[PDB]
């Protein structure tokens, strides 16, 4: 047992589940043991770029719209910089802002809704474990997130996000709620019925707002998301 | 369900229900009037036409290597020019070694869309699409002429419909009518194509009527009898050939209108008879952007979407330097290779010694050629009193974005840095930007600053000795007619001068500097000074040794500027490089 106490020995409700993103999210007490470290989603520490989001992130999660990873809006920072910085010196790094998150059902509905407005500016994409897949994505092909320009050189490409790609990582992004969370508690138990009822029935979401040189919309996206399911 | 070439095509905007046009050109008789109509085909392509149809006849020799011949004209309409086109063939006076050889020929290169016509005084179109089809299978598009009033060599026009069937149904893809009058006739001859069991898409062909010979031209060409309205209308203004072009330019649209929204016409053919302005306008009447270069080639190259800078004010020499590829680039430029050197045309739109009196008669010295280009940039007009409309290396009138670099460009042009291609540095300007709004319409677009330039010895020597205060920011390449190369690129690696950012996509990146591509444009870059400016003088001259002079020791020097978002440095290297030389 090494994680189970960092995530909560029983869960009372969905809300014991938003709990153990949260205390990921910040180094925070606990009722026993205190900082969790580790998601099944997530085994680096939180980057160094997180800092700018990490308010954020918070309230996104304490919210119940379980992000799993993210980027800010950066528009060209110097190649050299520390927090958001790569490849040759000298040059420039660009990046839009990514937002990938689980959701309780009645919430995918509510995004939905929401990017009835935002579907020109947002790409997004809704699956659930079986398979109900719902996106604006070009049909086929990878939207580019993180880019750089470098001198005398060719473009880099690191980091892009993509229809096919995300269908198929999906299949691990619902089977470790089971098999590194809900593989902790005992059969059909409180707590593995709550996570059972978060494994099944339950959408993943991706989010990436096109329109970097603007601030970030994908905290609003989600707040009118809250607001719109109040 | 998937698509391919041949009916399908044309099946594809069947479907979709989208309306299209097709112009039908004649050959010339002439090389100068091949030239001028190879132009007429590049400025139609942009109308957005299906196909180009090259008519034949065998006393202009279609099927020899003479450039007149139409063969040629269609090879140049597509290889070298990117446009499909569809061959006519005509097998009166021919036996089967003849017909089976211009069919290989075709084959050759690259025609893939044959005409069958059987002409004039092997006895009809029959023999000649079956014959096609037995000697190469169909690899070939095959269509047939219709006769929609009946044949006049025919005695009844069901027996025409009969025979027609049969063409039809031997090898025909398609179905061409000829002029018409009335909208009515479209529809009768249809409904009978229908009623007889043809099923091929009837393609209705229009003559835009533009002068008094238009009406005997139409005559000869359809053997029909002009209608007495049209006649009474053109007979009072029998010497006012512009009044026709309106008074045709409107029967003609009111005809396609009616062909239109039948909605039985799925095209429109228009008889241009080597005529653009009617056309163009009938097209306007009916009712460019994907990449900075407004056109991307047609035959073998929808992979294009990257290639050198260097040749983007003259596209049509860097497609035919590249018609031998298959890597069509597409990604990053990383791979295509011109390891390539050609006989040529190297003429201009204007002819071979008529431009003499915009670039001058009398070279009095390289202070004269310095104006030249001045002139051009500024749009000035020479001592001489003409403005000067192109230069060897750049036949256009150069680019709207080149606006920015106008008033700066001309000045450091005049201190004998002598610019052929240039551009702004951009800083993520939104997408459908008037000057420099490519590709997807949501999305940004962003550019390095570029500067390209011929250079005197003392003055590349100076900024040689210059560029090192700027040589982490400036990369730069240098080269003369010597094989002297100096650059500072890494590498020998592309450098990306644009790009552009679209939502959903990839990074797109549609040009791109080259140090080892600049080898291949050297030379061309070079030679364009004697075998277009040298040549354009007698031969052992002032003007001829100051232009041999120049191409003999002059350095081609690229600069290109890597800090995009702050202001161009290449304004401030060039008079960091002036000062020095004092
Ligand atoms: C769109 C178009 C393009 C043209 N292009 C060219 C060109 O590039 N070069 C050129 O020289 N001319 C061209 N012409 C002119 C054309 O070739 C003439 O109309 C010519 O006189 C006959 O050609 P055809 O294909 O229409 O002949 P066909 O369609 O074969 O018709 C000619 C006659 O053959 C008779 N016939 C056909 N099959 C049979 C049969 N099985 N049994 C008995 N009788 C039969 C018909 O009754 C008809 O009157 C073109 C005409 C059109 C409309
Ligand atoms: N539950 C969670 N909520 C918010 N952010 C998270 C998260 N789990 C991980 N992350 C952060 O999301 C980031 C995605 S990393 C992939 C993008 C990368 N930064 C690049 O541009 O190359 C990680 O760096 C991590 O710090
Ligand atoms: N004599 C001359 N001096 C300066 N610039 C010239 C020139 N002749 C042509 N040019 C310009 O050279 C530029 C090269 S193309 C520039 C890149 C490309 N348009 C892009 O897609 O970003 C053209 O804009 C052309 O107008």
């Amino acid at each position: 047992e090494e994680l189970l106490k960092m995530w909560g020995e029983e869960l009372t409700s969905e809300a014991s589940v938003f709990e153990v993103f949260v205390l990921y999210l910040s180094g925070e007490p606990n009722r026993n043991g205190h900082k969790v470290t580790c998601l099944p989603w997530n085994d680096e520490p939180l980057a160094a770029e997180t800092s700018l989001l990490k308010e954020e992130l918070l309230r996104v999660n304490r919210q119940g719209i379980l992000t799993i990873n993210s980027q800010p809006n950066i528009n060209g920072k110097p190649s050299s910089d520390p927090i958001v910085g790569w490849g040759p010196s000298g040059g420039y790094v660009f990046q839009k802002a990514y937002l990938e998150f689980f959701t309780s059902r009645e919430t995918a509905e509510a995004l939905l809704q929401v990017l009835k407005k935002y579907e020109l500016r947002v790409n997004y994409h809704l699956v659930n474990v079986k398979g109900e897949n719902i996106t604006n994505a070009p049909e086929l092909q990878p939207n580019a997130v993180t880019w750089g320009i470098f001198p005398g050189r060719e473009i880099i490409q690191p980091t892009v996000v993509d229809p096919v790609s995300f269908m198929f990582w999906k299949d691990e992004a619902f089977a470790l709620w089971i098999e590194q969370w809900g593989k902790l508690y005992e059969e059909e138990s409180p707590s593995r019925t709550i996570i059972q009822y978060i494994h099944d029935n339950y959408f993943l979401v991706n989010l990436v707002d096109n329109d970097f040189p603007l601030d970030n919309c994908l905290w609003q996206v989600v707040e009118d998301t809250l607001e719109l399911l109040n």
